[PDB]
């Protein structure tokens, strides 16, 4: 009649859990979305927000989530209502985050699958510019400096005439490009068949094989010449630019996106924890190597981009597209030197599906786990359910469509900052710091802490809950409202204010979950106002 006993199965070791979590949140956003918004703003000065959202908003409510999903011992839909029923919307958002997230997040495993079919024939596309798709103007960066037009490397010329083939705005969708089409859906199929049945030896070799990987690049990329310049931009900051929403409203979305907080996945993977295990330690261990990978990538980046630039004699800051395509431009390039270079293409392309797969498992897996705890009863046992994971992977399939053809980039470029990315993070952190900071009260969840971890921590973590998360999401958001500057692309393309408006409205379908949630409470309880209030606040609605 009700089945709860079978609960949810927790953890067989906490190697899974270390596992499960590492994979999750260590995948593109550290070495694809990191460099590239580091190089928009500007560079160097990106890195004092970075850390200053890291150290005071960043740790704090990743351990939050994770300590609450193994405190109630339910997802990251249901937890709240065991927790305060009246900002019970915070779980619907989430949810719709990750699902606008999971749409788009796949669109660069197309994008790298492409690369890596191309990348078997005997010379690789990007390194000559003879080729159909070449322009009268490309020119090899070897003789570039030696003769002087706007000449373009073949490395951009293949990016943006064969992979992509862009068109002249938002307003040409072209036509859709069946390559790019077949490569997704082999990705998603690969997705659904690997989340279908199926999460020993392999497992060591899957998180072992990128860092290797990423080595190999770092140690190239310092090898090479003009490196130092490229370290220098990539590290001393401009002190001028932090007078800007920009800088501080980029570098803490990229903190809060590559730690998948706000997503109801880290929830969902806490509340498999037993009661009774030393999560604080783990926690902080895998935040610390999250930070330690992103910053040392950043360093083969920068090093490659400085020998570029002092190769081709342009600045360092036009050296490549300075948007969501600087990993397809600067990687590449650096391949070609070493030797055997299809070889190292192949690895590094391999590392980079790797990657992109085990978040996207977990985030999906994390989804469907949240949807199916919202109804356990006609969503579950046999084949209820694979229908339903086998609808929701064809309709993503099919929104994602939108994407790939010859005007794709646009509205993936929309998709990044609006969609799961920019102030509907901030609102969904800012209402989950002061619900628990302020109505649940911190000094019972640090007893709760203390009760299940064994030993009370310090006050790093009840000050960051309380006063210096919600003051810093606060400050960005009315800083990047009161200073309003239009999103471009390429710093280039100014876009139709219809497309504004639609990224405006991708973003408040996501913000618009808690209000709602709260009048349809309100309005779905009997008597006076104060007396509902009062009730809906109360923990411990259910048992
Ligand atoms: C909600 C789910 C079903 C997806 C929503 C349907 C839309 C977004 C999907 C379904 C069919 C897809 C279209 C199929 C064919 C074309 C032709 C091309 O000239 C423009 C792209 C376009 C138009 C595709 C874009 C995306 C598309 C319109
Ligand atoms: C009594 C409570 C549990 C009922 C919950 C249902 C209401 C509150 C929630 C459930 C999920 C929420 C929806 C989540 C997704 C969307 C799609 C978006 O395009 C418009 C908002 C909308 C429609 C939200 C509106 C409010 C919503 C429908
Ligand atoms: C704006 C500051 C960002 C970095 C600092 C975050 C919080 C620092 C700890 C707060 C508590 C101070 C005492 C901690 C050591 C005893
Ligand atoms: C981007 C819009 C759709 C994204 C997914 C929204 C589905 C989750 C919210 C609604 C599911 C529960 C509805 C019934 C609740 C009693
Ligand atoms: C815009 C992104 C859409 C991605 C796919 C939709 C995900 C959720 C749809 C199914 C919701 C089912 C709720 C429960 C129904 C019994
Ligand atoms: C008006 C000239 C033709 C424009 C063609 C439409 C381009 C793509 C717009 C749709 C992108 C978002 C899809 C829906 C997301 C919920
Ligand atoms: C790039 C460095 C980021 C480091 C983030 C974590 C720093 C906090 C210290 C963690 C040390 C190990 C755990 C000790 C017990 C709390
Ligand atoms: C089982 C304990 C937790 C597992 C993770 C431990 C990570 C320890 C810190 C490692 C930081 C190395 C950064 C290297 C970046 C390339
Ligand atoms: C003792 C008070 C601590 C902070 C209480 C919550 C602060 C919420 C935001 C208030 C405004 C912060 C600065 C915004 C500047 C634009
Ligand atoms: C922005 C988050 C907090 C918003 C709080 C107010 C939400 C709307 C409340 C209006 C209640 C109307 C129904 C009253 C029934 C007696
Ligand atoms: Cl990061």
């Amino acid at each position: 009649a009700e089945g709860k006993p079978p609960q949810r199965e927790k953890w067989s070791s906490k190697i899974d859990f270390v596992l499960s979590v590492a994979g999750g949140f260590v995948g593109l956003g550290n070495v694809w979305r990191f460099p590239y918004l580091c190089y928009k703003n500007g560079g160097g000065a990106f890195l004092i927000p970075y850390f200053i959202f890291l150290f005071g908003s960043g740790l704090p409510v990743f351990f939050l989530e994770i300590i609450i999903g193994q405190y109630t011992s339910e997802g990251g839909i249901t937890c709240w209502e065991k927790i305060c029923p009246l900002f019970s919307g915070i779980g619907y958002a989430s949810v719709v985050i990750v699902s606008l997230l999971n749409v788009y997040y796949i669109v660069i495993l197309a994008w790298a699958t492409y690369y890596l079919f191309q990348s078997f024939q005997k010379e690789l596309p990007w390194a000559h510019c003879n080729h159909s798709w070449n322009t009268p103007h490309c020119m090899e960066d070897t003789m570039r400096k030696n003769k002087s037009t706007n000449f373009t490397s073949p490395v951009i010329e293949f990016w943006e005439r064969n992979v992509l083939s862009l068109s002249p705005g938002i307003d040409h969708p072209g036509s859709l490009k069946w390559d790019l089409a077949l490569c997704l859906l082999l990705v998603w199929l690969v997705c659904f068949f690997c989340i279908w049945k199926g999460v020993g030896k392999v497992v060591y070799f899957t998180a072992t094989f990128p860092f290797a990987m990423l080595l190999v690049l770092l140690v190239r990329g310092l090898t090479l010449p003009g490196a130092g310049a490229g370290i220098k931009f990539y590290l001393y900051p401009d002190i001028t630019r932090l007078e800007d929403p920009q800088v501080w409203i980029d570098a803490g979305t990229q903190i809060f996106f590559s730690y998948a907080i706000c997503l109801g996945a880290m929830t969902s993977l806490g509340s498999y924890n037993k009661y009774k295990y030393n999560s604080y330690r783990d926690c902080m261990l895998l935040g610390c190597l999250n930070s330690g990978t992103s910053f040392v990538s950043g360093f083969a980046i920068f090093s490659i981009l400085g020998f570029m630039a002092q190769e081709q004699g342009v600045d360092i800051a036009d050296v490549a597209e300075s948007g969501p395509g600087l990993a397809f431009i600067a990687y590449p390039k650096a391949v070609t030197m070493m030797p055997l270079p299809t070889f190292w293409s192949i690895l590094f392309f391999i590392m980079l599906l790797l990657l992109g797969l085990d978040s996207q498992f977990v985030e999906v897996e994390g989804q469907i786990t949240s949807l199916v705890d919202l109804y356990p009863s006609f969503l579950r046992k046999g084949y209820r359910r694979e229908i339903f994971i086998a609808f929701v992977c064809s309709i993503s399939y099919l929104l994602g469509l939108t994407m790939v053809t010859e005007g794709g980039m646009y509205v993936f470029q929309l998709f990044d900052y609006y969609a799961a990315s920019g102030v509907c993070l901030l609102w969904v952190a800012f209402f989950e710091c002061f619900v628990i900071a302020w109505i649940y009260g911190g000094d019972n969840l640090y007893d709760g802490i203390e009760d299940m971890i064994g030993y009370r921590p310090g006050p790093w973590m009840k000050y960051s809950w309380a006063v210096i998360t919600p003051v810093l999401c606060v400050g960005c958001f009315i800083f990047s409202l009161v200073k309003y500057v239009p999103l471009t692309y390429n710093k280039t393309y100014v876009y139709p204010n219809w497309a504004i408006g639609l990224g405006w409205s991708l973003a408040l379908s996501s913000m618009l979950c808690v209000p709602l949630v709260i009048v349809i409470r309100l309005c779905q309880t009997e008597g006076p106002f104060l007396v509902r209030v009062k009730y809906l606040l109360t923990p411990r609605e259910p048992n």
